[PDB]
């Protein structure tokens, strides 16, 4: 019965997180640019390491993204095998420490700035909330415990112990629990068009999952 840890969004993520959820920005389908950006970005830093010290790459020896449409869940999970984030990571990195990007963000966005730019102001995590209204971050570091960390776009967050998602080996999974509106994003044809538009130059591998009925 893993205790459920409460945490306070510093107030400048608060802010930025109801302006995204509420904007009518035309172009969402910029979030999965940034969310594949971020994995690469995990990615990158693993290999890093593995570079020096190959056993690193122990505990997930492949690196890969991988989408994973939950159609009857009105979910979708973005996987990663990249470095991951330790229950300190998440607690600090998503939420209880500002980051200076989020408030020159939201002043370019006053200015007129296009919402696709989040991520050259170091906060494209938070995008999900153009296409998803929840989002759980589930992420296992070499150095930790698999942990979720969840939010519904309020001002709180939590971290729980992962007791009962699937075992990531290393790296992190996002599941985004998509508006009624959005549900695009679970269809395979969407999905291809939006990565091979934005996410063209990327390292690694991204594997879409698909599921099908086998016919008679
Ligand atoms: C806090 C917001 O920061 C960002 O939007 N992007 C920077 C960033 C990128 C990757 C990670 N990361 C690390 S280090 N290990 N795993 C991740 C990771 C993080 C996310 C978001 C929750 C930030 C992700 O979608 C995928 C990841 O592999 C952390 C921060």
């Amino acid at each position: 019965d893993a205790k459920v840890e409460t945490h306070e969004f510093t107030a400048e993520i608060s802010q930025l997180m109801s302006l995204i959820i509420n904007t009518v920005y035309s172009n969402k389908e910029i979030f999965l640019r940034e969310l594949i950006s971020n994995a690469s970005d995990a990615l990158d830093k693993i290999r890093y390491q593995a570079l020096s010290d190959p056993s690193q790459l122990e505990s997930e020896p492949e690196l890969f993204i991988r989408i994973i449409p939950q159609k009857d869940q009105k979910v979708l999970e973005i996987r990663d095998s990249g470095i991951g984030m330790t229950k300190a990571d998440l607690v600090n990195n998503l939420g209880t420490i500002a980051k200076s990007g989020t408030k020159s963000f939201m002043e370019a966005l006053s200015a007129g700035a296009d919402v696709s730019m989040i991520g050259q102001f170091g906060v494209g995590f938070y995008s999900l909330f153009l296409v998803a209204d929840h989002v759980q971050v589930i992420s296992k570091h070499n150095d930790d415990e698999q942990y979720v960390w969840e939010s519904n776009a309020g001002g709180k967050f939590t971290v729980t112990l992962d007791e009962t998602n699937e075992r990531l080996g290393r790296g992190t999974m996002l599941r985004l629990f998509l508006k009624e509106d959005q549900l695009e994003y679970l269809e395979e044809k969407r999905i291809k068009e939006v990565v091979k538009k934005h996410s063209e130059f990327v390292a690694y591998p991204i594997q879409l999952v698909v599921t099908k009925e086998v016919e008679k």
